[PDB]
């Protein structure tokens, strides 16, 4: 399972680091800013399930609660492939830097990667919007 | 790629066959009833892309508009697996039978398969409410 090209998508939020983590680390808030989950996220035996639509079935496993701003999760695709998403919140002066490490999956086109990245960016932008209102 | 286990999910809609197809075959109407797509579906190069969420990006290719009530679609997961969903609308008296052919992929569990069937059911139940109101 070889090292992949990556991009770290990130932006600044004008709220204290702890408060951004409190809101963002709660998986039940995830349908509010992660557009792929706008349909809903249900708790399912320690982990979480996203039900319906095109691919009817993804599972998400989150990192356990911590004091390092870490909200990493593994997404299990319907075909069984587990995709690791590093996601973290750190202090940026009085505010916060939110970052997502996007790994290029095998055989992906440049356009596939760019669509993925602009989608994650919009998800983080929506998180920023929510917190700053 | 061997023959897979299957389930045909189906229900009846008390609207003529032609107006159930005209609505359900409009991919711009899909966010209204397919939960995995609740966050939107954009036209892209004569295909559709749903972004983003956990999975970042998924492509959907539909069957061309036909006279058979066929609304088949192929879903391309971000790891590149192509998933064929047979979906068809047919006359049932003065109404309509709506059916979705669920194929069990290698590396699904019984609870994943069940949860998948469950989510398809609710998508069809939602298309039913929308059309009957």
């Amino acid at each position: 399972m070889p090292v992949m090209q990556s991009r770290i998508i990130h932006l600044s939020v004008e709220k204290p680091w702890a408060e951004v983590y409190d809101f963002a680390a709660n998986p039940g808030n995830m349908p509010r800013w992660a557009a792929g989950l706008a349909g809903g996220l249900e708790a399912d035996g320690e982990d979480w399930i996203a039900k319906g639509g095109p691919l009817g079935e993804v599972r998400v496993n989150f990192a356990p609660h911590n004091e390092f701003g870490v909200i990493d999760h593994v997404v299990t695709l319907p075909d069984g492939l587990k995709v690791y998403n590093a996601l973290r919140v750190t202090p940026n002066g009085s505010g916060t830097e939110v970052s997502f490490t996007l790994l290029r999956l095998e055989g992906m086109t440049d356009e596939d990667f760019e669509q993925d990245a602009s989608a994650i960016t919009a998800d983080l932008e929506m998180l920023k919007s929510l917190l700053e209102a």
